[PDB]
């Protein structure tokens, strides 16, 4: 909710739309699995991630870091490695939104460093006062 988690979650949100979104065929990943439509998906996939959910985490700030949000980039593909086999197709669409994601990020590196780091240290500030104002019972 600071400016510097707003303007961070910003730029992932577009990455995921502009980017992500955009790949070719990229359909399956958009939404989470309907059971109606892939009886067997959850039989395989315990940890069941898409970029929808992604997006309602982005919205809810759930990233303050991009390994955070990577690692549920990474967790599309690991789970279409997982039920498609690493030489599907859907894999290999799977893998291009991860590398369009890794490039995208790189043309933000610096500013996206500098947004965690800020985060961060407010952050920590923030947690520094909220553990004085309680110790002390007066107010
Ligand atoms: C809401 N929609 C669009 C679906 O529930 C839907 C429909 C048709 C196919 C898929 C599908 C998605 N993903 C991620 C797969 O790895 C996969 N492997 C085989 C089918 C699929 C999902
Ligand atoms: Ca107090």
């Amino acid at each position: 909710d600071d400016d510097d988690q707003v303007a961070f979650s910003f730029i992932l949100d577009n990455i995921v739309t502009q980017k992500m979104m955009a790949v070719p065929d990229s359909w399956p990943f958009h939404h989470p699995v309907n059971k109606k439509f892939v009886p067997d998906y959850y039989k395989v996939i315990v940890n069941p991630m898409d970029l929808e959910t992604i997006r309602k985490n982005i919205s809810k700030h759930k990233y303050q870091s991009r390994e955070s949000f990577l690692d549920d980039v990474n967790l599309i593909l690991a789970n279409s490695v997982k039920y498609n086999g690493p030489e599907s197709q859907y894999t290999k669409t799977a893998q291009e939104i991860v590398n369009v994601c890794y490039q995208t990020l790189t043309e933000y590196d610096e500013h996206l460093t500098q947004l965690e780091k800020d985060i961060c240290t407010a952050k920590e500030a923030a947690l520094e006062e909220a553990e004085l104002e309680s110790l002390d019972p007066m107010t």
